[PDB]
């Protein structure tokens, strides 16, 4: 009654065993207001002499 | 009464474990202001003598 068990499969070569367990979570949220204000004028002083 | 209590399951072949907890809080503004001003002009002298 004590637990040196190995009499079977002994792999101590040294055999590294490896786990990485890797999640994520990500929310993400924009508001993008834009608002325009633009006016024009022109004038027109035409002529013609046939 | 001491503390010594590993009977069952010695688990001494390393067993390296992690946690890795990562939370992240961002907030974010903008303020765009363009404003335009442009003025043209022009002159035709014309002609044409048929």
């Amino acid at each position: 009654c004590i637990t040196h068990e190995d009499y079977l499969n002994v792999v101590y070569s040294s055999s590294e065993v490896e786990k990485y367990l890797q999640s994520q979570g990500f929310t993400e949220h924009n508001e993008d207001t834009t608002s325009n204000t633009d006016e024009t004028s022109n004038q027109n002083a035409t002529s013609l002499d046939n």
